């Protein structure tokens, strides 16, 4: 009779910390955002470096270069 | 009498499971975000690999 | 009563569905491993780049 109710509260309790463990992982995401915002800056600075090196390579009079189209 | 309290606790169980469902769906969404960051960072890596070469010739 | 236990047969069926779905959520392990590998690679390759930049020669 009452044993089943006892184990029932036990289940409620178990699930209650299921929430906690999950609450933690949901909160683990902000780190991601910042990382996306900072990788945007990584993208733009890497593109700047790429364009600068392309300009350098195309600045050698030794090898004539042609603009596409 | 007890069956009424049991009804309430089991209904609360259902609600708790719905909460877990939503939170884990948000976890799937975060996973979609991390996969986007994956492909984009891979593109970043490939671009950096492409530039290391000119480093010497120039 | 009986109605409640039928509601829990439905609700824990939803529970098996929940665990089935989070089985897919488990997949990001090797995923984060891969992203760690790529960025570490990025770090190593930019190491070479900064290494060759500091030099006495002037670019021609």
């Amino acid at each position: 009779a009452n044993e089943i109710m006892d184990l029932l509260r036990g289940m409620d309790a178990r699930l209650q910390h299921l929430e906690q463990k999950v609450d933690k992982v949901l909160a683990q995401g902000s780190m991601v955002t910042q990382i996306k915002n900072e990788l945007s800056t990584v993208k733009t600075t890497l593109a700047t470096i790429e364009g600068m090196m392309a300009t350098v390579k195309i600045m050698d009079p030794g090898n004539p270069t042609g603009v596409p189209v």
